[PDB]
């Protein structure tokens, strides 16, 4: 049992819920938030700079210093950073950037990172400002995370649209 409230059972372990992530990492403060991040981990818009602004930019200057110890991350990849004041742990997954050129194909290698977590809050990678398809995407993190995953879908259309289309 989890304080995880109001989502839809897509299946044994995949739920979805139409809500700002913003809000529901200070609801929930669940041990991981993951971050829908690139991969110099500059989080400008989208779910990162959501998240960053919610942390008053202490999620930015922790990553900054990340990056000049680490240089940046793989698309596919993710590193475990803090959750600051919103979750324990923010787990930054680096999805396929499509309005970059980036291979969908690593759509699947960015959500295996769930699987190194027990129970995660998350929204759809390379969905949003990083044009894939988000049906697509859903699809992908059902048949690939293991885990407990709880969705967190922003835009109340796009979401009505996802369950509807479900199989
Ligand atoms: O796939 C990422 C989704 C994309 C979907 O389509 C357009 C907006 O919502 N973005 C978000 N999902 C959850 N919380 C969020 N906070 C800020 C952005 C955001
Ligand atoms: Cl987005």
């Amino acid at each position: 049992v989890n304080s995880f409230s109001g989502y839809l059972k897509l299946t044994d372990n995949v739920y979805i819920k139409n809500a700002d992530i913003v809000e529901e990492a200070k609801k929930v403060k669940p041990t991981v938030v993951v971050n829908a991040a690139n991969v110099y981990l500059k989080h400008g818009g989208g779910v990162a700079g959501a998240l960053n602004k919610a942390t008053n930019n202490a999620m930015q200057v922790e990553s900054d210093d990340y990056i000049a110890t680490n240089g940046p991350l793989k698309v596919g990849g993710s590193c475990v950073l803090s959750g600051h004041n919103l979750a324990k742990h923010c787990l930054h997954v680096v999805g396929p950037n499509v309005n970059k050129g980036e291979d969908i194909q690593l759509l699947k290698s960015a959500y295996e990172n769930f699987n190194q977590h027990e129970v995660l809050l998350a929204p759809l990678l390379s969905a949003g400002i990083f044009g894939a398809d988000p049906i697509h995407s859903l699809r992908v993190c059902v048949d690939t995370v293991r885990t407990n995953v709880y969705l967190a879908v922003f835009d109340k259309n796009l979401y009505d649209k996802l369950v509807s289309s479900f199989l």
